[PDB]
RNA sequence: CCCCCCCCCCCCCCCCCCCCCCCCCCCCCCCCCCCCCCCCCCCCCCCCCCCCCCCCCCCCCCCCCCCCCCCCCCCCCCCC
């Protein structure tokens, strides 16, 4: 795992996160690994990491305060994952995300609120999940949101009151 | 009891590209052989023509000699 400022784990086989990383790192990518959870105790030394690339392991589920050891965190992708729940308190804590990437996640529907807490997010990526609408939440949230990717989902029809949320948002894409 | 999603490794097949290796064809150059045409040099051959030399033949010319025939002239002697 050759790491000068950035850290990468990629095919290495990886069941747990190594705890034995300078402590200065930012960017700890760790695709295509066997990493089962990501709890945030290995997280703890780590309290300076702006990117973590996760995506293409085995994790099920995460826990909020998994975002409390990264106050800085910029950049979380869980590309083809298997979180299939997702629950309002899941992104409450990661107030100062700006990409959040959950393709082929097996997500089938959004329940409440997942994404109002945070409000420096600029895009937001759902695609290859089993979606049957638009519907991301119930008031108005994602102020700076760009860019909304929702591709090969089981949305069949568009309706207003579905997209009501991104009033105040100017989609880019 | 039953599905789906990741990881490594082993494959199979179809394309692309790069390697050596070889084949066939072609090009460039050189060499060799053969054929055709042409030039140059030297030694010759045959024929024709011109000239020259030697020898010979025939004819002719000039001169000379010999013989024959013919003519003229001189001496001398007889006959009637
Ligand atoms: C973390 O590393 C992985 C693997 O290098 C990156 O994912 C993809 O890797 C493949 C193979 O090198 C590339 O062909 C892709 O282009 C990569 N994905 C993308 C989106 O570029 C992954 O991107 C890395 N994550 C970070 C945050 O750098
Ligand atoms: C955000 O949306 C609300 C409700 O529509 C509106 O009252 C408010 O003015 C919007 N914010 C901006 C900056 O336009």
């Amino acid at each position: 795992t050759v790491s000068h400022e950035v850290a990468d784990c990629s095919h290495l086989k990886l069941t747990q996160v190594p705890d034995d990383l300078p402590t200065n790192i930012t960017v700890l990518n760790l695709t295509h690994n066997q990493l089962r959870r990501l709890p945030a105790a290995n997280f703890t030394r780590y309290s300076q990491l702006t990117s973590l690339d996760v995506g293409f392991n085995t994790i099920s589920k995460l826990e909020p305060e998994l975002c409390q050891k990264l106050p800085m965190l910029k950049v979380l992708n869980l590309q083809h994952n298997e979180l299939s729940q997702l629950s309002d308190k899941t992104f409450a804590f990661c107030t100062n995300l700006t990409e959040l990437h959950l393709m082929s996640n097996s997500i089938q529907k959004i329940k409440n609120n997942p994404f109002v807490k945070q409000k420096n997010l600029i895009t937001l990526d759902l695609s290859h999940n089993g979606l049957s609408s638009t519907k991301l939440g119930t008031q108005v949230q994602l102020e700076n949101l760009q860019e909304l990717l929702l591709s090969n989902n089981k949305i069949q029809a568009l309706k207003s009151e579905e997209l009501d949320i991104f009033a105040n948002s100017s989609l880019k894409k």
